[PDB]
């Protein structure tokens, strides 16, 4: 019900907020990181969005910006689940 | 005199080009594909328009990309 309320906001207040997809953690399959969870669900949003401009100009730096984030993450991520270093 | 002439029916020119100046192997298909990709590229940035710029895109790479898979038919030796 909350949910309802904050992603069909009438733009009425400058602060805003937008509402990931429900989780469930019994539902999620085992051995995947919450953080990868949530980075995935949060990648459609940002895409579809991303897939919503109308300025070219604006889309094509943003996608560069953004895509490039991802990339430093996935480096990153071996470093969360390892039984020895290197 | 010419080239520069119709920068001034709309005819684009491509920049001008010699045998000479150019490698002993590299087939002319190649050369004038290159520099025609380079005019493309160009006009692609000079959109507005964002549904037609990621439309025109990949529609322009498939193209292009299917005349590298048949290029070995020119380099080739013997049929395989």
């Amino acid at each position: 019900s909350v949910v309802k309320s904050l992603n069909s906001d009438q733009d009425d207040v400058k602060v805003n907020i937008k509402c990931l997809p429900t989780i469930d953690p019994t539902k999620l399959p085992r051995h995947e990181p919450i953080l990868v969870t949530v980075t995935a669900r949060l990648n459609k949003m940002v895409s579809d969005k991303l897939k919503g401009y109308w300025a070219s100009n604006d889309y094509r730096k943003q996608k560069e910006q953004w895509q490039n984030h991802l990339a430093q993450l996935q480096r990153g991520l071996h470093l969360l689940t390892d039984k020895e270093y290197k």
